[PDB]
């Protein structure tokens, strides 16, 4: 709950620039949801090389409703844990 | 201040960062990012920002007054968004 906290911070205007790049990352998500599929495209996208291993760390790391998969809450404290 | 922030990153950060830096600059001019650059990679990330926000990104960093950003300034850019 420690990073729950600063996504509550975030504004709405923060949140909302987050979603603007989170629906761009799902074109093509079959469920509407970042997979290690769609991670890997932004992230190569952005000149970075990441291994299926690394990609599922990434992911699991902010799974908490254990699907393997990143929704836009899961994104938005993904996000927050940057730092 | 924010030099300091620059200072402890890693060298892999570093290179995580240039990586990023050369694909925003394919195709730059001087091959640094200008405001054309900065709001291409914006709204590829699904932003809309204004040439007067661009600017000012650009100078809050902008060490040399070019009006654009040069890798080393790009590492200060990463780092002063905390
Ligand atoms: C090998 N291993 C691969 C990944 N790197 C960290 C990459 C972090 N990252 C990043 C950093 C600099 C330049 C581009 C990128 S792409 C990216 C996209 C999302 C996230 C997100 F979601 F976290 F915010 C973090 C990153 C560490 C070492
Ligand atoms: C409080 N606030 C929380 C969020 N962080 C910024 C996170 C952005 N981010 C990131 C996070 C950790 C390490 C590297 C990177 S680069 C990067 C690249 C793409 C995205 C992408 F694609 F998602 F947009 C997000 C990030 C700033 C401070
Ligand atoms: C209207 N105005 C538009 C821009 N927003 C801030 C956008 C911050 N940002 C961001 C955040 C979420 C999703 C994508 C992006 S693109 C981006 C690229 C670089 C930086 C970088 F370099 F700074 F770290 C910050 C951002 C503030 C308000
Ligand atoms: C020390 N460490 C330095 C870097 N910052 C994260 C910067 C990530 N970043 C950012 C910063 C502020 C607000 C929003 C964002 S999203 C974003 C999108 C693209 C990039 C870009 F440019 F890479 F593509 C960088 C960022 C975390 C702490
Ligand atoms: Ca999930
Ligand atoms: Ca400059």
């Amino acid at each position: 709950d420690i990073y729950k906290a600063a996504v509550e911070q975030l504004t709405e205007e923060q949140k909302n620039e987050f979603k603007a790049a989170f629906d761009i990352f799902v074109l093509g998500a079959e469920d509407g949801s970042i997979s290690t599929k769609e991670l890997g495209k932004v992230m190569r996208m952005l000149g970075q090389n990441p291994t299926p291993e690394e990609l599922q760390e990434m992911i699991d790391e902010v799974d908490e409703d254990g699907s393997g998969t990143v929704d836009f809450d899961e994104f938005l404290v993904m996000m927050v844990r940057s730092m």
